[PDB]
C-alpha cells in the first residue's frame, strides 16, 4: 500500500524567504514529518513537488502504474487552473485529498474556485502543515481499518 | 483552557434513518470520541447542538462569558445562510475552526458559498466524523503548544 | 399521524390585517377545511404554523418518529431562504408538497427563487386556500389509492 | 359559460412511448377526464393541442371571439421561450392557470424560467394530471360561485 | 414588390378589444394608410402578417425571388426570440427597418434585447402607427433619391 | 400595554460595549435605551424597546405590535437585513411604517451588506452615525405622528 | 418656444471631419431644415447644442419656464452614462423623443443601454438627419392634433 | 425510413444567391450526395426541410412511428431557441447527431448556445457538406457493425 | 466656511413644479432652515448648488483652502455615475455624509449603487428635507467640543 | 510534414484503464489508423502527444519551419484553460480542426467554452476515434483538389 | 501645438495635501518637465486641465483646428465613466496615449474598466510623472522618426 | 543580475517570420537593445524567455537567488490565465512591471484580465518594442536614483 503526496507551484519556496515573514518551516521538513508518519504505519509513502503542471500530470500517470492508492495534492495555484490536473486524476481514478496550508477563502474572489475539490474526498485549508498530517492519517485509517 | 463544539441544524439526525443509508455514526457518537480525546489531553470541552440560529448565536454569547478559547463549529445548513452566526463569532472574537462532515463541493453550488470561512482559521470537509477530531488535535496542539 | 400541513412565519396574519386586502379568511378556517377534507377520507391530519425556523425544523424531525407520510408545507418567506428547512425535510426523508396561497411569480424578482421547490413532488402557488385542499386530495390519492 | 384547456407541443406523446417507464396516461385520457369534470358542473370545455406555436396563437384569438372566461394551459416547452404566447394571452385579456405534469423546478435550470407565470393566476406543477384538474375545479369555483 | 411590409404575430389584434382600451386603430387601417403613401411615390408596396413564425419565413424567402428592396418589419414578439427570422433577413440579404407601435424600453427587462435590432438599418419604437408611414418615407428616399 | 412607537434591535447587538470598551467604544445597548426612552418622554410618546438574536422572536413581536397599537418601528436588524425575508414580511403584513437604522456604515463593509431584504420598503434609511441615527429616526418619528 | 431640439455632445462636428465618415451634413443644416418644417406648421421651436451635460440639464430646466411642450434629444454618448439627464427630463415633466442618427444597437456593447430610452414617448435611431424630421413631424401632430 | 435527415430554417437558400459569391451547393446536392451514401451501404435515408418549428417537431413524431432508428439533424437557428425541438428528440428517443456547415463558435455569442449539442451523440460544425456526410458514415456504422 | 452643503443637479426644481404633488418645499427654504439651525450653534455653514459636475468639484476644491471641516452632500443622480465627484472629496479628504430626500432603494436598480457611500461618514436617505438637518446636527456634535 | 496531428494531455491513457471501462482503443490505435489513412492519399503525417502545454507549443512552431499545412487538434483539458496554445496557433498561421472524442457538451458547463474552437475551421465532438478520421478526410480534400 | 497633453479632474491638487502624504511632485512640474522636452526636440507642446468634462471635450474639438497630431491624455477619473470623452477622440481623429500616475488595476474594480483604452495607441499606468515622459517620447519619435 | 527580462510564450516568434507581423522586430532584437540600455546605465541585465510556464516560474525563483533587484515581464498569454506566475513573482517578492508589445485592451475581451497586473508596479501596453525601453529606463531611476 502505497500513499502519494504531490505538492504544486511556488511550494519549494516555504520557509526561503526572511524566515520571520512567512515561519521557519520547509518543504522537506513537512515531507520528513510525512515520511516518519507513514513509517510508523508500516506505509509506504512518496512525495513530488514541481512548478511544471506536465510534470505534475505525468507523476499522476506513473502512479497508476505503481499501484499507488490515494494521492493527497496540495495544487497550490492550478487548483484554480488547471482542467488538465483534475483530468489526471479522474483518469488513472485514484482517490484524493486536498490539502492547503493557507486559508484560500480569506483571499482574493479568485483563490474561492477550484476545479479538483468538487472530486476530492475532502479538503483541508488553513491549518498550515498539520493539514497534510491529518490527510495521511485519514488516509492511513482508510486504507489499513 | 476551554474548547466549544457547535453542532448546526440537522446534525442530531445522524445515524437515525436506515443506519444502511448515511451509516450508523450519531451525533453523541461524535461527542463522546471528542470528549475522550480532550480529556486525554486535559482540556475541558463542551458541545452544543441545536436546529435554532437563535440558540446557536446565544450559545456563541455566552461562550465569551465562559473563557472559550477556540470554537470548533459546523454550522450545517447555516454556513451558507447565517450572517447573524458570523456576526456573532466576529463580535465575541473566540477563532474558529469550521468543519463539514461531507464535502459541500461535491453537491449543489449553492453549498459552494460560505458566511463563515473566510473568517475561520481553517476548514475541514468531507473526512467524515474525523474531521472534527483533526480540528481539535489543530486546537489543542495551538492552546497548548 | 399520516399526514402533516406545516405553516411558515407570518401566515398566522391571514384574515386579521383589514379584510380590505387578502380577505376574510383565517389561518384557522384553512385547518378546519382540511381537517374535515382528510375526516372524510379516514386519513389522521395534523397541522403546525411557526415564525421560527427551529420550531418547524424539530416539528420535521418529530414527523419523522410519529410516521408522518406525507408533508404539505407552506414555508412563506422561509422558501426563499432557508437551506435548513431542505436538509430536515430530505433527512427525514418525508415527501412534500410545496403550496403558496400567492402567486409568488408575479411578485419581487427574489420570490422567484425557493431552496425546497426542487425537492418537492410538486408545487401550487396563486390559487389561495384552495391550494392547501388540492395537495390534499393529491395526497390521500398517494396514500390510499 | 366556457373553459378552454390548451396543450402545448410534444404532449401528444404522452404514453406512447414503453408506457412501463414514463407511465400510462394519455393526452386523451386527461380531456377525458376534463370533460367529464366540466359536464358534472354543466361548464362546457374545449381542448386543442398542437406542436405549432403559431396554431396555439390563432387558437388563443379565436376563444376571444368564442366569449371563453379561462384557459388552463400546459404550454410543454413554449413556456421557456415564446413571448408570442404571452402577448397573446395578454393581448385577449383571458385569465389563465399555467400547468405541468412534471416538476420542472427538478430538471435543467432553463426549464425554471417562464414567459407565462407572472402573468397567470396562479401554477401547478409536478403533480401529473391531477394538476390540470385542480386547475379546472378552481376555474368551475371561479366562473361559477 | 419593391417595398413589403410585415407585421408579426398578434398584431391582428389591434383595434379589436374594446377600441376605447388601446384606441380604434386596426392593422388594416395601417396598411391603407401605407399603401396610399407607396402609390404617391409610385412604389409598388406588400403587405403580410402572421402568427406563425414559418409563414413569416417563407415570406421573406419569397420577398428575395420577387426582387423586393427593402423590408419594413415590426417582429413584435418574435423580435426577443427569433434567430430564425434575423437568419431568414440576413440569408435574403434584403435591408430591413424595425419598427414597433409601443415603446418596448418602457416595459419588462426582457423586452429590452432584440434578435434583429443590430441588423437593422434603424428602429423606431413607440411613435405608434407613424413609425411605419415614418420607415416608408425613409425607404422611399433610399430606393428613389 | 401600548406604545406608540416599538424601537427593535437584532441580533448582536446586545453585545454593544462588552469586549474591550477601548475596541468599538463604550457605549452599550441600554445607554441607546435610555437615552431614546428619555427622548420620547420629552414629547410624551410611548416608546417600547426590543432585542433579541432570534428571528421568530423578532418576528413575533412586530406581530404584537400591530395588536398594542404601535404607530411607527425603528429597527436596527443588523445581519437580518440581509437574510431575513420573514421580516419583510412581517413588518408588511402588519403595516407598520418603519426606519432602518445601522450603526456603522454598511456600503463601507463586505459587498453582501450591500443589499437589504426591508431597506425598499422602509421610509428611509440612517446608516453610519452611531446611536445618534437612533435619536434621528425618533425625532422624524416624533414630527411625523405629532406635527 | 413650444417644441425644443436638443443636440448632445460632439454633434457640433458634424460635416467637419472630412467630406466622408459620416458625410456633408452639418449640425447647422439639421437645425435650419428642423426650423423651416416647424414654421411650415406656425410653431416655435428652439435649438440646442452642447458639449457640457450641466448645460443641458440646465437648459432643460429653461424650458419648463418657457412652457416647451415637447423636447427632441439626440444626447449622444450622454444616453449612456447621464441620470442627470434622466432626472431633469422627469423633474420638468415634458414629454421628449430620442433620437440617434446611427444605429446605437450595430455598435458596441455599452452603447446598448440608455438612462432615457425607458422614459422618452419613443425612440429613432439608425436613419439619419430624418430621424430628427420625423420626430418633428410626430411631435406637431401629438401638438395641434 | 433508416435514417432520416433534417434541415432547419432558411437551410433551403443555400446556392439560391449569386451561387459564384456565396457557394453554388444546394440544399437537393447535399441530399442527393446523402441518399447515394447510403444507398451504396443498403440503408434507407429520408430527407426533410421546413421553416416550421411545428412542422420538424411533427416530423420527427412521425419518425417514432417509421421506425427511424437515427437522426441526423442541422437545426439552423433552431438550435439555439427550440426546446420544443429537444423535447421532441427526447420524447421519441431517437439518437441524434448534430450537424452545422458553418463554425457556430466562430459567430456572435448567442450562437455558443444550443438546446440539443448536450443530448446528441455528438456534433459536427464548420466542415460544410462533409459534415453531413460524416455524420451518415458514423451513423451506418453503428446501426450495421 | 466650517460646514458646506452641497446638492447636485436637479434639486434647484424642488417645489417648482404643481407644488401640491411634490409639496410647496424649496431648495431656498432648506437652505435657509440649515443656515439657521448652524447660526443657533455659532457654526459658520455655507451651501452651494449645481447642475454642473465640474462646478461642484471646483466648489469642493475651494473647500480645502477656505478651511471647511465637514460636508453634507446630496450629490443627487451623480451619486450613481461621478467617480470626480469621490475621487474630489477623498483627494481634498475632508469627511462627508450623504444626504438624499427620497428612499433611493424604493427606486429603480441603477439607483442602489453609488460611488460615495462607502466613504461617507454615514448616509441619510427617505427622511425628506429633515436628512439635512440630521446630518447638521451630527457634524454639529463632532466638530465642537 | 504535410498534416500534423495533436493529441493534448491525458490522451496517452486512452484505453489503459480497465479497457472494460471507457474501451479498448488507444492513443496508437488511432494513429496508426490515421497514418494509414494518410497514406491511401500519398500524404505525410505527423503525431504528437504531450502532457505539458510548452511541449505542445514548442511543436506548433516547429511545424511551422517544416511546412506543415494544417494541423487536427485534440487539446483535451487545454481547450478550456490554454490562451498559450490559442496564440502559438494563430501565430504560425497554420490553419486548425478541433476534435474531441467525448461530446464535451454533455458535461460539466467549464467545458462548454473553448480558447479555440472560434478559430478553429471546424469541430468534432462526440463521434470517438472516427472524428479524427473525418477530420483528415476533410483536410485532404482540402491540401488536394 | 503639435502635442496637446490634457489632464483630467482633480489632477490639480497633486502636491497640494500634506506634500508628505502623497509626494510634493504638482501638476505644474509635470508640466513643466514636459514641456523642456519637447522644447529638445522642436516640438511645440500645449497643455490643459479641468475638472469640467465639457471643457475637456470642448479642448479636444480645439485640438483639431490647431492641427494637433497626437493627444497625451491622463483622464483621471473620466476614464471610467465619459463616453463623450470617446467619442470626442474618435471624433477629431487624433490618436492618443493614455497615462496614469498610479496603477489603477491596483485599486477598486470599478476602477479597471476603461471607455478609452481600447481605443489608445497604448496605455502607461503606475510609474508616476514619469509615464507622461514615456508617452511624450514615444509620440515625438512617431511624429519625426 | 540585477534586471531580469522575462519574455512569455510565443514571443519568440516576433518578427521576421511573423505572428501576422507587417514587422521586421525580433526578439533577439529587443533584447539586444535593452543590454545596450541596461550598458549604458552600468547595470547588468539578463533575460529569459520560454514557451513553458515551468521553465518561467523556475526562473523567477533563480532570480531571487541572484538577486535580482527588479523584474520587466511580457508574460505574453499567460497573463490572462497563469495564477502560479503570479504566486512566483510575490512568492519571491521582486518587483516588478508588466510590458506588452501590443494593446490588449483592443483584443478580445478575455485578454481585458490580468492575474498579474494589480501586483505590478506599473503595467505598459500596445507602445512595441519601446515599451520594454521605457520600462527599463523606470528601473534604472529607480535602482540607482
Amino acid at each position: 500500500s502505497t500513499i502519494l503526496v504531490i505538492h504544486g507551484p511556488n511550494l519549494n519556496l516555504l520557509g526561503k524567504r526572511e524566515p520571520e515573514v512567512y515561519g521557519h518551516l520547509t518543504l522537506d521538513n513537512i515531507n520528513r514529518q510525512l515520511i516518519a508518519q507513514a513509517e510508523q504505519a508500516s506505509i509506504t509513502l512518496d512525495t513530488f513537488q514541481s512548478n511544471w503542471e506536465g510534470a505534475i500530470v505525468d507523476r499522476i500517470h506513473q502512479a497508476q502504474t505503481e499501484g499507488v492508492k490515494l494521492i493527497i495534492i496540495n495544487p497550490a495555484a492550478l487548483t484554480h487552473t488547471s482542467v488538465a490536473l483534475r483530468d489526471a486524476l479522474l483518469g488513472v481514478a485514484i482517490p484524493f485529498i486536498e490539502v492547503h496550508l493557507s486559508n484560500v477563502h480569506a483571499r482574493e474572489a479568485f483563490r474561492h474556485h477550484s476545479y479538483l475539490s468538487d472530486k476530492a474526498i475532502g479538503v483541508i485549508c488553513g491549518l498550515g502543515a498539520k493539514g497534510y498530517s491529518f490527510a495521511l492519517d485519514y488516509a492511513i485509517e482508510k486504507i489499513q481499518p
